[PDB]
């Protein structure tokens, strides 16, 4: 049996901030369940290309609006209950309108060491800045 709660997940070793999206592992290669589950933020007005070689997954739009698109293929609005599978390994943008709550699953899981190095993922455009400096302690 496995017991978890997003809500205990949230600014933890388990809980992954970048530039463009903040995810919430909710099954780790640990688990043992033969997939990987996270609970993703997309951040409002981003935009991340996205490859992965090594891995399918299939992406669950549970709150947002934005769109993927295809390299070579087409671009698909992302609204609530949209869904999208990688089958074919596609490489592909994905834009966030607004934040996007994406319900993601991979397969093979993904490691902690594949999403600490943002393996398969190449940030592009970040949310715009909210005026803080690294160099304004306040
Ligand atoms: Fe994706």
């Amino acid at each position: 049996m496995i017991v978890k709660h997003l809500e205990e997940i949230v600014d933890t070793k388990d809980d992954i901030d970048t530039k463009t999206w903040n995810s919430r592992r909710l099954l780790l290669t640990k688990d043992g369940m033969g997939f990987s589950l996270n609970d993703t933020l997309i951040k409002a007005g981003t935009e991340t290309l996205i490859w992965y070689k090594n891995h399918v997954e299939a992406v669950y739009c549970i709150e947002g609006e934005g769109e993927i698109e295809v390299i070579g293929g087409e671009t698909y609005p992302i609204t609530p209950g949209m869904m999208y599978a990688l089958d074919g390994h596609e490489k592909h943008y994905l834009r966030a309108r607004s934040q996007m709550r994406m319900v993601c699953v991979f397969n093979p899981p993904l490691t902690g060491a594949e999403v600490h190095d943002e393996e398969g993922t190449y940030p592009l455009l970040a949310p715009i800045s909210d005026g803080s400096a690294w160099s304004h302690p306040f």
